[PDB]
C-alpha cells in the first residue's frame, strides 16, 4: 500500500467530513493564493485577481470523476506552462494497470462525497497517497487549467491539482520535462533519443514500447530562441510536450508507409503536412486502414509519416516500466 503523504489519510479525513457534515478543505494546499503560485500566478498578479476558487459541485449539478472512461482526450489543456506534465498524463491513460494506480478506483461526487479526492504519485522513493480537496481554479465558471473535452468530466482537473500540491503551486510546474512526470507516475526507467541522430531500428524500438504499454513523448528544440515563432510553418509547435500515442503501417499506392500518431496536450493545432487529418495521402491508402487509422477531427491528435517525423521533431522520450 501507498504510503500517505504528509500522514494525510483520504479514507479517515472523508468519513469524518461525512460525519460532521462538511466538505473537505485541505490545509496542506488550501484554497488560496499560495497555491496558485507566486510570481506569474503571485497575490498581486493580474492572472490571480480574476480566479476564484469552486467545488464541481458547485460548478454542475451532474459533475462525473470519469465519463467514458480516463482517456487522453480528457486532458485539454489550461493557462498554465505545464504541458510535460499533461502529455504524460495523456500517455498514462494508454496503459490501463498503471493508469489506475495514479488514478484509484471507487472516486465519485455521488454517494461517499465529502469534497475529497486522492491520487497515487511515485515520489521521494516511495509510492505515496496524495489528497487534495476538490476547490478548483475557476474563471467565470470555466476550469482555468486542464480540462476535460467532456465538461462535465474532473479526474484530470484533480490529477494536476494533487501534481501541483505536491511540487508547491501550479506556477511551480511551468516548464518542466517530459521524463519526469513519466517517473513521477511509474517508478521507471527513462531514455531520450536525438531524432537527427536516430537508430536505424528506431521505428521497432517505438512499436516495441507501445506494446509493453511505456510511455513515449515528443518535442522540437527551439534552435535560434523563438526567431521563426512557438508556431512552425506546417503547425507544429516548439518547445512543447507532445505525447506519442501509436504507430501503424499503412499501405500506400502498394508500398508500406511507416506512420505515427501524436497528441498536442492542448487538445488542438495539428500538423498540417503529410498524413495530417485533411492531407491528401489518406486518399491512397487501403481504404480500410484509412477508415481504422484517420479521424477527420480537430482534436489535437494527427499522424506523420515516420520519415516525416524524425525530420520535424528533435527529441523522444521513453519510459520503460516492468
Ligand atoms: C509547454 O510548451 C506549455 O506548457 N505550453 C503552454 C501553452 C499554453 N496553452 C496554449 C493553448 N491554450 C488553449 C491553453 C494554454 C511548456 C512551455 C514552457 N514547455 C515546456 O515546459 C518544455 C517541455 C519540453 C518537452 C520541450 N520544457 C521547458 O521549457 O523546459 C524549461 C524549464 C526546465 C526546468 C525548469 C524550468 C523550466
Ligand atoms: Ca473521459
Ligand atoms: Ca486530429
Ligand atoms: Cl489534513
Ligand atoms: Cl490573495
Ligand atoms: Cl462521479
Amino acid at each position: 500500500n501507498a504510503i500517505k503523504y504528509l500522514g494525510q489519510d483520504y479514507e479517515n479525513l472523508r468519513a469524518r467530513c461525512l460525519q460532521n457534515g462538511v466538505l473537505f478543505q485541505d490545509d496542506a494546499f488550501p484554497p488560496v493564493s499560495h497555491s496558485l503560485g507566486f510570481k506569474e500566478l503571485g497575490p498581486n498578479s493580474s492572472k490571480t485577481y480574476g480566479i476564484k476558487w469552486k467545488r464541481p459541485t458547485e460548478l454542475l449539478s451532474n459533475p462525473q470523476f470519469i465519463v467514458d472512461g480516463a482517456t487522453r482526450t480528457d486532458i485539454c489543456q489550461g493557462a498554465l506552462g505545464d504541458c510535460w506534465l499533461l502529455a504524460a498524463i495523456a500517455s498514462l491513460t494508454l496503459n490501463e494497470t498503471i493508469l489506475h494506480r495514479v488514478v484509484p478506483y471507487g472516486q465519485s461526487f455521488q454517494e461517499g462525497y465529502a469534497g475529497i479526492f486522492h491520487f497515487q504519485l511515485w515520489q521521494f522513493g516511495e509510492w505515496v497517497d496524495v489528497v487534495v480537496d476538490d476547490l478548483l481554479p475557476t474563471k467565470d465558471g470555466k476550469l482555468v487549467f486542464v480540462h476535460s473535452a467532456q465538461g462535465n468530466e474532473f479526474w484530470s482537473a484533480l490529477l494536476e491539482k494533487a501534481y501541483a500540491k505536491v511540487n508547491g503551486s501550479y506556477e511551480a510546474l511551468s516548464g518542466g520535462c517530459t521524463s519526469e512526470a513519466f517517473e513521477d507516475f511509474t517508478g521507471g526507467v527513462t531514455e531520450w533519443y536525438d531524432l537527427q541522430k536516430a537508430p536505424s531500428d528506431l521505428y521497432q524500438i517505438i512499436l516495441k514500447a507501445l506494446e509493453r504499454g511505456s510511455l513515449l513523448g515528443c518535442s522540437i528544440n527551439i534552435s535560434d530562441i523563438r526567431d521563426l515563432e512557438a508556431i512552425t510553418f506546417k503547425n507544429l509547435v516548439r518547445g512543447h510536450a507532445y505525447s506519442v500515442t501509436d504507430a501503424k503501417q499503412v499501405t500506400y499506392q502498394g508500398q508500406r508507409v511507416n506512420l505515427i500518431r501524436m497528441r498536442n496536450p492542448w487538445g488542438e493545432v495539428e500538423w498540417k503536412g503529410p498524413w495530417s487529418d485533411n492531407s491528401y495521402e489518406w486518399n491512397k491508402v487501403d481504404p480500410y486502414e484509412r477508415e481504422q487509422l484517420r479521424v477527420k477531427m480537430e482534436d489535437g491528435e494527427f499522424w506523420m509519416s515516420f520519415r516525416d517525423f524524425i525530420r520535424e521533431f528533435t527529441k523522444l522520450e521513453i519510459c520503460n516500466l516492468t
